[PDB]
C-alpha cells in the first residue's frame, strides 16, 4: 500500500520559495506518528529542506543525480523508489509536489492536514476528486499558544 502524507493550505499550497508563514508543531507530531517505522519516499528538494535523515524511518530520496549522503538511499526512478522500500505494509510518500504527482495515482490512502491559512505558493498538492476518496477520519483543531492557525487532520481511503 502506498500512502501520501502532506500539509496543505488553501488552494492546496504545500510549498513556497521561502519558509511557510506558520508554526504547527501539532501537525509535525502527526506527521511523525504516521510515518515512524515506515519507509518514506521524498524528492531531492524536500530532502534538502528537511536537512537530515528522518530517524526511525528508511529515507528514500529521488534524484536524477548521484546521491550526496550515504546515510539514506538514493534512487533515480519511481519504480526504483518503490523497490527500495522492500516488502512493507505501507510506503509513505512525503513530497514534494513533483513526487506527490507521480505517486498519487498509485496511492490507496491520503493523510492530509488542511491548514486555515491563505498563502501564495509555488507548489501544490495534486488535484484529487472528493468522490474518488472516502473520508475515514477527520479531526479539527483550533489554533492555540503553540499552533499559529487552525488545522484539520483527515485520512482518506481510495474508493
Ligand atoms: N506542506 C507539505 O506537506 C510539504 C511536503 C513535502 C514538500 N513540501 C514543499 O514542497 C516543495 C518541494 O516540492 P518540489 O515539487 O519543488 O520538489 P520535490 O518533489 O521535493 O523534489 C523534486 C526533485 O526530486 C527528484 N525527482 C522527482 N521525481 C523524480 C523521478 N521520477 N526521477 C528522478 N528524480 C526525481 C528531482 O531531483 P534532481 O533535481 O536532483 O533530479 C526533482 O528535482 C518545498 O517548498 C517543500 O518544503 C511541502
Ligand atoms: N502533515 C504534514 N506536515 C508537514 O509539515 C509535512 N512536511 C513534509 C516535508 N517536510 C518535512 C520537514 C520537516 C520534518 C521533520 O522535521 N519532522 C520530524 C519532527 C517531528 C516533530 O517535531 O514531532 C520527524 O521526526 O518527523 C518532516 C517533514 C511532508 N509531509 C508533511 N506532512
Amino acid at each position: 500500500m502506498i500512502s501520501l502524507i502532506a500539509a496543505l493550505a488553501v488552494d492546496r499550497v504545500i510549498g513556497m520559495e521561502n519558509a511557510m508563514p506558520w508554526n504547527l508543531p501539532a501537525d509535525l507530531a502527526w506527521f511523525k506518528r504516521n510515518t515512524l517505522n515506515k519507509p518514506v519516499i521524498m524528492g531531492r528538494h524536500t530532502w534538502e529542506s528537511i536537512g537530515r535523515p528522518l530517524p526511525g524511518r528508511k529515507n528514500i530520496i529521488l534524484s536524477s543525480q548521484p546521491g550526496t549522503d550515504d546515510r539514506v538511499t538514493w534512487v533515480k526512478s519511481v519504480d526504483e523508489a518503490i523497490a527500495a522500500c522492500g516488502d512493507v505494509p505501507e510506503i509513505m510518500v512525503i513530497g514534494g509536489g513533483r513526487v506527490y504527482e507521480q505517486f498519487l495515482p498509485k496511492a490507496q490512502k491520503l493523510y492530509l492536514t488542511h491548514i486555515d491559512a491563505e498563502v501564495e505558493g509555488d507548489t501544490h498538492f495534486p488535484d484529487y476528486e472528493p468522490d474518488d476518496w472516502e473520508s475515514v477520519f477527520s479531526e479539527f483543531h483550533d489554533a492555540d499558544a503553540q499552533n499559529s492557525h487552525s488545522y484539520c487532520f483527515e485520512i482518506l481511503e481510495r474508493r
